[PDB]
């Protein structure tokens, strides 16, 4: 039942007993493993044709309340039994319930802790939770978002934060941030099918223009936010420049790197995922921490379907682009990730390289084994995009499963 | 849409459906509750030893399935020869309790096992495999002759050729034919007095077994080990491979002149020998196979792994990198030059080798070929994506479905 987990670098073994607490099913079966798929339509928390069955919601709620009181050690106190009574009364009468701010804070931190694809969970206990459940308009969503950004950025000394907007109600539309991240660069599909900017943001850039945004023509034009209040069309909001801290990229030894004009924002804030706590769903709950260098230098800048700068840098470095055997791609990529670490460190902006991050994740796995008897992790996401075996996580076996609270993927509002 | 796993390529945005997984009849380690896809040896890819013959009914169903596969590949499914062969197999199983393959059935099954191997990135070459039938072999000495012939053929003075030698299958009430070594060519791993290791740390055990069996050890980092060959119901016999048979490549860097001075090297022929070839329910406990290397296997894993040669620090010190901090990316820089050295040295010595870019690109082609041919291709993402420069490679952005198909190459417990 319980999987034997092994580290091949050190020969050490552990048994994951935490996976037994999983109540939600993944995409795999004994016939075939689908663990490398980014998003199966299954785990995804899509819309519904009404209110969840009261029995199911109630059991997820009682479970969460049980988790919370256990955390503060008051498991069994009258406060626990009374909170469970309150939840039952509210659900039975209204088909739903609401969380207290202390519970929402514990829930947000626990959802991060339970996030399989996250390599920075060693910081899970240090999270600023902004309660925005008293938001009623898109204009309000914007002020809360700007507050999140100003707080998280902190002049360069980044701080992990999450802003939780109103939960989903069966009788109305969701509060949604249409942008995948709070900060994104525009992607303009040119004449020749080409793309000026970030090709990953072509669809959202089009939507922004459609809703009245006057576009630019640069490779790094920060997009405005499309915030949606229940059953209302999304509204356009331009982010104040002083709020968006950006870092111009230059290399420590290659003088010509700066000339490439590359730059990336400091704040990584995912804004399209759904936070589920005790059966309650928060369709708008942007979260942010700090970047791991490979996200920018390898994925964002070197992916073929992204900025695709590999060959440009290779030519500047004057490498042999004729054959793959010269390893020109590998050489260019290393210098690009180096430029990212150098530039952010020069600008006094928080980053963490993949070696430092993965070593900390290994410590986190150890903390978790002793604390909960395991830790759900997605090997394909945890192992960085370059120099995989050069990091300790590559040599670590991992067990992946879904625990709640959890951040889940959800359908696009359009 | 369709009731089969939807597979996507994120670089190109293309979609495909895996229908081939529908043919899988062997369960993997995963369940709807948890994914155990990253485990090297879950007890689902490993064939334990059968001290007793497989139940006639279970074996016969596996046998029928294989015969059906064979006749389908030659396009004579449902034919007279097909129904005859099926009858012939159940006749053998009826009286003897086992059966035997025809020459062409073994060649087909051996090629299909490679084709079905989820952890192999070189499957674009699956149709070109030299199958040596050694099912007549009766002694440990003969196994040696066969292995030596295999090495000569496969090595071909640098112009490597994929090959596999199949020894007699598992027989009920008789010992197995087993090659104790993990590969035909392995470097010794000497356990030092202080606790460290000289040579290859991966080979500490087998080295100790060779010593317990009469081998007189050396004291270098790259000492080729002798073979511990086992014939049925007999103790393993030690056989030293003649030096001229084992082609090696001294490592040197194209620009970093001091790299040659490091005295590093690696053998040309990658030949796995501790794996079990399962065809139609028949188990070939000894069936070494070989191809050619992918640069990262040597330069990244064998030479840079912390539990292997671990040379990253040595090379970084020579390149004068800041090994005091992670942010200098000294490990990344060094590893790149080490991989470049492996590629350069093999090309210079005219020994076949393929870099991780070329190999993965050819695996994408294979994936496209198999989509059209079988409606999918079982692939282990963790093993298909190279140990360095993952996303710079096209397979990283390719979702894969993993399942067990037979014939198959399966793990098996150590003879000892
Ligand atoms: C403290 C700094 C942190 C670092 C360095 C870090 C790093 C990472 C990395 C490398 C990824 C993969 C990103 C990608 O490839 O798209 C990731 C994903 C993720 N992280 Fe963390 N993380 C941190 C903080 C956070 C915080 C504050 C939360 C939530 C409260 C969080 C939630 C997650 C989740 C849910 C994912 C999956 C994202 C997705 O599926 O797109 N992370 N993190
Ligand atoms: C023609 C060249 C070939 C190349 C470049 C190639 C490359 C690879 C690579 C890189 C691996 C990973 C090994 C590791 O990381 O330990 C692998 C695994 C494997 N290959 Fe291939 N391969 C080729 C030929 C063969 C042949 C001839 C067979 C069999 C007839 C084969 C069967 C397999 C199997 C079953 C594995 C699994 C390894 C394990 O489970 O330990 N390959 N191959
Ligand atoms: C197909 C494959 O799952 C996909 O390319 C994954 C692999 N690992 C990843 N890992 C991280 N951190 N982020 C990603 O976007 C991906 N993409
Ligand atoms: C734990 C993890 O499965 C293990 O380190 C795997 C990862 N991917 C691999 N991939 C290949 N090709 N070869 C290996 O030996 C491994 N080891
Ligand atoms: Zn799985």
């Amino acid at each position: 039942k319980f999987p034997r987990v092994k580290n091949w670098e050190l020969g050490s073994i552990t048994y994951d007993t935490l996976c037994a607490q999983s109540q939600q099913d993944g995409p795999c079966t004994p016939r075939r493993c689908l663990g490398s798929l980014v998003l199966p339509r299954k785990l995804q928390t899509r819309p519904s044709p009404g209110p969840p069955p009261a029995e199911q919601l109630l059991s997820q709620a009682r479970d969460f309340i049980n988790q919370y009181y256990s955390s503060i050690k008051r498991s069994g106190s009258q406060a626990h039994e009374e909170r469970l009574q309150e939840v039952e009364a509210e659900v039975a009468s209204t088909g739903t319930y609401h969380l207290r701010e202390s519970e929402l804070v514990f829930g947000a931190k626990q959802a991060w802790r339970n996030a399989p694809r996250c390599v920075g969970r060693i910081q899970w206990g240090k999270l600023q939770v902004f309660d925005a459940r008293d938001c009623s308009s898109a204009q309000e969503m914007f002020t809360y978002i700007c507050n999140h950004i100003k707080y998280a950025t902190n002049r360069g000394n980044l701080r992990s934060a999450i802003t939780v907007f109103p939960q989903r109600a069966p009788g109305r539309g969701d509060f949604r941030i249409w942008n995948s991240q709070l900060v994104r660069y525009a992607g303009y599909r040119q004449q020749d099918g080409s793309v000026r900017g970030d090709p990953a943001n072509v669809e959202i850039t089009e939507l922004c223009i459609q809703h009245g945004w006057t576009p630019g023509n640069g490779r790094f034009d920060v997009l405005p936010l499309l915030l949606q209040a229940p059953d209302e069309a999304p509204e356009l909001f331009v982010l104040p420049p002083e709020l968006v801290l950006e870092v111009p990229l230059e290399h420590p030894t290659l003088e010509w790197f700066a000339a490439l004009g590359l730059r990336w924002y400091a704040l990584p804030a995912v804004s399209n995922m759904l936070l589920e706590i005790g059966g309650l769903e928060f369709s708008a709950a942007p979260f942010s921490g700090w970047y791991m260098s490979t996200e920018i230098g390898t994925r964002n800048l070197c992916d073929p379907h992204r900025y695709n700068i590999l060959e440009d840098v290779a030519v500047c470095m004057d490498l042999d682009t004729r054959t793959t055997s010269s390893l020109w791609k590998d050489k260019a990529a290393v210098e690009i990730n180096l430029a990212v670490l150098h530039s952010f460190q020069l600008a006094k902006v928080t980053i963490v390289d993949h070696h430092a991050a993965t070593v900390s994740f290994m410590k986190h796995l150890d903390n978790e084994q002793k604390a909960r008897g395991g830790c759900p992790a997605d090997w394909a996401w945890i192992v960085p995009p370059i120099s995989g075996s050069l990091t300790p996580v590559f040599h670590q076996e991992m067990v992946n499963y879904i625990l709640s609270p959890a951040f889940r993927y959800q359908p696009d509002p359009w």
